[PDB]
């Protein structure tokens, strides 16, 4: 049956106060083309009530018009909906499709409720179309390109639930289309030259964390963690990167230079016993090293305790002879007491407890680890990326975690070491070089396999992800494992915390 | 709309421009296509009259312009104005006349003239001289004329009407400069004459046929700018330290990591993490064959600790590629804070040798405890090869097996491009760096799995370039299927700076020629 | 729906070129006879964007 | 299909740009119940010209083939 | 030349449906008033495009 509505006028309202009304092209006037928001699917999944499509009034609606609407800058007039809809005689059941007016706001609507709007039912097994016109209800002359404008909208719902019969394959769903052309009292408004204006976002990469390379420790990535009764504020060097691709600290671009060193390697004397190695230190691409604005070559060691190290001669061409030593170096303030990696000079002792000129040092186990950072200038101040934060209340560092080698001495045992982004991370925003238009960004971590989201997130601006957990209380994740942007979220965004996974619920 | 000056311009300046008609007879818009278009598409009444800045809209006359110099170059059709380019891209076919006004209106003290001509479809491009433009139907006028000069551009036109395809060759409109430029008075350099162009159309230009807006991709595949001595290497995991090519070496390699093709699909055994090259993950056991339980067995496991399952590549992923004798560190896994470590050292025999057990690719592999502790589940992480060769080992002992392709082919005088890192070789009385090399370093594997790129044609141009001096160190080939090749004669190991970054191109065809640049040699005369 | 095109001339454009202009029997007009390139299929391995048939004028 | 010209009318040859009618795939086929896979769906296309269609110069051009090579299939 | 733009109607649209329809002072009518934003200077410095004033009705 026809609309409960009365015929809308179209352009003899914004006549005497837009600058100019212009028509358009009788060919795109009555052609049903299917529209922008064109496809929708029903499935036995759906319950009654599910909205299936919502549709706003206004030229982005149909294509052309669309593309039109690059042109001018305001519209007015009608348009003309229909929708098809692939069924089976399997398929049983009933759609409805309402028109809502401007200024009703959203609610939820019992599929009762939407009849009292005017509207249109079909049954899902129909091989015909259905026709619905949206007037354009106006409270105002008319229309300027502005998507917070109200006009009238189109809401599809399932007006009863699905119901498959046979051999039910759920893989089967009803496949919708919806199509529209502008109605003759369609009209834009003033020619704008508003020929093109877009912008864009941050993404990232869909590497699961146990795919990843770990950041301050070169090994893989084996934990996806927070926990509470760690340090909070941690002052790492090594993995910070802003989400604009600002690398903090001595942050290096690859994974192979992450706690490591070159140096020029020779045996002084002051002592007198040369058991101890001077490493004049080079960057680790053989380029000088000199003091800056970073506490020490990139990828330099930023924690403390006793580091066995292996040193290699450096390796230029095919047919260099190689020296290797190990030697253990104190990467921590102690005491009377040199080594300062920010003027570019450190000392190892050969564990006498070899090789010289220039060498490459790779990290080989920790002794007495402290995750604190080395006394990098031997008392003066230092240039330093600053604390990982801050935290709103009930918010924690979410950590990446590998493993190192700790030795003793009657005694190898792993010891954890976190980072704040997988190194993967780390190079692909210095390299998007994004830009950023808040303060963080909402992420959910998904497992993309199952569908199962895990949870949700804060990644703020400045290279480090929040969650909300109260618990005490180290918590684990799955570590396959994906995160999504999002949103942009204001800092002070709260997250979502949490629930015992246990749903179900009695009448009672 | 306009305004000159005239009022207050003196009489220094001539406000009308005043020329010779052009040798030229009127040409018919739409009336032609009517009969045989499938529509004859009107346009907006306002944009008809409306002399508005096309899209070629600017150009500059200056002292150090030489006659000659083309100042801007015409082709008749809807780009010439931007409302039409916009509704270009929901048409199919127009016809029609264009009216051009160019302006000018440099000071009284500045001298000069300009050519324009129209130059009809079907002669094709040809660098005309000044003397030359004179011979097509053209227009004279001093770079102070006041009014804007108008030039009707014609649609001489052998068919009925347009469609939007490269097979359409219209009129053009070239502008060059006909006397030199040159500023009276006190001559202040920075003077130029700065031009507009502006177009409407003729109420004969009429748009063709009613089609889908857009159908303009452009999905073009970038590099990230980072130096090879910046990045990590995807065979052996250290920094990269060279960049080279080395025509005696092996030309079509057939390395399991490091692979990837420009479009994100990985090959062979290639992992993402550079953490994960030529390392393993296993559960581990000590059975008794032979029965003195120095053999730890390793039952492989992905090394996220998944299981792993003989499939479509050559063993678990970044197990290594190559063959010798490989020391290996072996660890208990690192699960929680707390588990408690042994870590234990191995030589693995990676090479076919013989008799003969070891196949990665089923999942099982033997070292033994450099005897020459740990068990349950482990990490393998390569601490130095001995008697190294570039060969793959043999994956699956004696049966067929999974792998990428060998890297190639090349054309004739192509080589491949080497990104290289030294492991620790052992002796035995004497660790010596060994090369060791890879087709991209592993930021770059990284970059092209991720972005999934859409590739177009069978290569890409690169150009290596020094950012911090600007100078270009050479062009290479970047082939789809992930490797890049020079040309280059020498035989001759050659080596390149590492600092270093690539940049993109083109697509380019495969029989592409590269610039062979080196020899730095021109070795010759003339004079 | 109609195609958003606007119908395009025949013979009228190549009469004062051509040098006859030959016109075909009426029969023919309007009798819908299965064309050369006149058979195609659709089957599950086929994916979407696959081209079933091109044909050109 | 409409006459799209660029040109006055079209020569024997079809080596010339005319208009196309591309027919594809918008959605995947989907079958349902006892999906026998050995079910296709027959397609047929049929044509008559248009009132508008003329031939135009008259050619005694009434026969001329060629020939090609193949080989036998024959496993070796 | 001219404007492109067709002469814009004043209050004739209000009267119809404003509650009332309240006459100026006509010595404002017609006396030209400089803007808030009326001053700027043009400097041999300032390239084509640069914007030298911004107004709303």
């Amino acid at each position: 049956d026809p609309l409960a509505m009365d015929p809308v006028a179209g352009s003899s309202t914004a006549v005497a106060t837009a600058g100019q009304v212009n028509p358009i092209d009788p060919w795109i006037i009555n052609n049903f083309v299917q529209a922008p928001q064109g496809e929708f699917t029903i499935s036995p999944n759906n319950t009654p009530g599910d909205v299936l499509f919502d549709l706003s009034l206004g030229p982005h609606l149909n294509p052309f018009l669309l593309h039109l609407s690059q042109m001018y800058n305001g519209w007015v007039g009608n348009m003309r909906v229909r929708i098809m809809l692939a069924g089976n005689a399997f398929t049983a059941g009933k759609i409805i499709v309402s028109c809502i007016p401007p200024g009703f706001g959203s609610h939820n609507l019992t599929i009762a409720q939407a009849t009292l709007f005017p509207h249109v039912i079909a049954d899902v097994r129909t091989l015909d179309p259905i026709e619905v016109p949206l007037e354009d209800v106006r409270n105002v002359l008319f229309h300027n390109n502005d998507r917070n404008q109200q006009t009238m909208r189109l809401v599809c719902m399932l007006y009863t639930p699905l119901r498959t019969g046979g051999g039910t394959g759920d893989s089967f769903v009803v496949a919708g289309r919806v199509m529209t052309c502008p109605s003759p009292d369609f009209n834009f408004l003033f020619l704008v030259p508003a020929a093109a204006a877009a912008a864009r976002m941050v993404d990232l990469p869909v590497i699961q964390p146990r795919l990843c390379t770990h950041a301050r420790w070169p090994a893989p990535v084996y934990g996806l963690l927070v926990d509470p009764s760690l340090p909070s504020n941690p002052q790492w060097q090594n993995g910070r990167v802003h989400v604009d691709g600002t690398l903090l600290g001595t942050t290096p671009i690859s994974g192979s230079w992450v706690s490591c060193f070159a140096a020029e390697a020779a045996y002084e004397f002051q002592s007198g016993t040369g058991e101890v190695a001077t490493f004049t230190l080079i960057e680790q691409d053989g380029s000088a090293y000199v003091p800056g604005d970073r506490a020490a070559p990139l990828g330099y060691p930023d924690f403390s305790g006793q580091l066995e190290i292996e040193v290699q001669t450096e390796t230029t061409k095919t047919g260099d002879k190689l020296k290797v030593t190990t030697f253990e170096m104190i990467l921590g303030p102690t005491t009377n007491a040199d080594q300062a990696p920010y003027q570019g000079r450190v000392f190892a002792s050969v564990t006498a407890a070899l090789v010289d000129g220039r060498v490459r040092a790779v990290p080989r186990s920790i002794y007495g680890f402290q995750d604190t950072i080395p006394e990098y200038n031997d008392g003066l101040l230092v240039p330093l990326a600053p604390p990982i934060g801050p935290f709103l209340p009930g918010e924690v560092l979410l950590r990446f975690r590998t493993y190192m080698r700790q030795i003793d001495t009657a005694d190898a045992a792993a010891e954890a070491i976190d980072c704040a982004l997988p190194q993967e991370f780390v190079s692909w925003f210095a390299s998007n070089a994004f830009t950023v238009q808040s303060e963080a960004l909402l992420l959910r971590y998904r497992n993309t396999l199952t569908g199962q989201l895990l949870f949700e997130c804060k990644l703020y601006n400045e290279g480090y992800i929040a969650l909300s957990y109260s618990g005490s209380g180290p918590l684990t994740f799955p570590t396959d494992g994906i995160f999504e942007v999002v949103s942009w979220v204001p800092r002070l965004y709260q997250l979502a915390s949490v629930g015992s996974l246990a749903t179900g619920r009695m009448l009672k």
